[PDB]
């Protein structure tokens, strides 16, 4: 359980959506990170793969401001304590919204791989994972704006997903965060897209999975990473 509070661009901070705030709030803060039902601070379950709560979590709505972001700079993305048993990869995708971000329909974001870690290593049963490497790094995870992605308003889908309850039919849990970027350069590509609701299935050897043996490989789920990926 978790959420991203903030968010560094080039020294410039942004506040996350805090939705153990601002839910409770009559007149929260805008901000670029979209809005959530997800109170709890809980996930979305591969019986939510395609339903519109995958894309950017429970019930969410666009946030009203965008951060601007050169083609080719980083993004760093700091949750809350991340708790060392979620163990599993950290995914990153950018969406075009051909329009203003903040009033997007979320169904026809098509989601690019930017970023993607998985298991790091597994001499230690149930291994070192990406969400390891992000509780070590100060709870944050921090990816590059590929240097060719054409300028315009996007989403980035940044997300968790902890394998510590996979090995069961509908046992993943995702943490989808959505931040919107107004990505600027001269880059001309853009690329294919995979709408949200079609990135997961429940059967996929990244989501159901038995991490509490020796893997020796594991397939991180998604669409492929593109190519044109830092
Ligand atoms: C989430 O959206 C559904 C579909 O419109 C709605 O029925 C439900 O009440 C919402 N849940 C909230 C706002 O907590
Ligand atoms: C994008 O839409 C939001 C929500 O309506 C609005 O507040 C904002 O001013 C718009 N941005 C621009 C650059 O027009
Ligand atoms: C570490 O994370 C906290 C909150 O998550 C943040 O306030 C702080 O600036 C971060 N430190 C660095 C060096 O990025
Ligand atoms: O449009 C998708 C396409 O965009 C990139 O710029 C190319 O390098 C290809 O490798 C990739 O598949
Ligand atoms: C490691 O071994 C597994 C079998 O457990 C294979 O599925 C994988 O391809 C790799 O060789
Ligand atoms: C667990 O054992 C596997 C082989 O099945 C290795 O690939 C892995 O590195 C770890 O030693
Ligand atoms: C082991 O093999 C899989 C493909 O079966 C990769 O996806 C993984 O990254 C590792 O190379
Ligand atoms: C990942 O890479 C494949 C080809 O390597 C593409 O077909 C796909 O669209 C994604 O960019
Ligand atoms: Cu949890």
């Amino acid at each position: 359980h978790g959420y991203v509070q903030n968010i560094v661009i080039d020294g410039e901070s942004y506040s996350g959506y805090i939705v153990t705030q601002f839910p409770y709030e009559s007149n929260p803060p805008a901000v670029i990170g979209w809005a959530t039902t997800a109170t709890d601070l809980g996930y979305v379950d591969p019986t939510e793969y395609t339903n519109a709560d995958i894309i950017c979590h429970k019930n969410a709505t666009p946030g009203a401001l965008s951060a601007p972001v050169a083609a080719g700079g980083t993004v760093e993305l700091q949750w809350t304590t991340w708790p060392d048993s979620h163990h599993g990869p950290v995914i990153s995708y950018l969406a075009n919204c051909n329009g203003n971000c903040s009033t997007v329909d979320k169904t026809k974001l098509d989601f690019v791989k930017i970023d993607a870690s998985g298991l790091i290593d597994d001499t230690t049963v149930p291994g070192t994972w990406a969400s390891d490497q992000l509780i070590a790094a100060n709870n944050s995870w921090t990816v590059t704006i590929p240097e060719t992605i054409a300028p315009g308003n996007y989403v980035l889908r940044h997300e968790i997903i902890a394998l510590h309850s996979a090995e069961n039919t509908d046992g993943a849990q995702n943490y989808p965060q959505c931040i919107n970027l107004e990505i600027t350069g001269s880059g001309t590509a853009s690329p294919t897209g995979t709408p949200g609701e079609e990135l997961y299935t429940p059967t996929d050897p990244g989501i159901l999975v038995n991490i509490y043996q020796s893997l020796s490989t594991y397939v991180i789920p998604g669409p492929t990473l593109w190519s044109g990926a830092a």
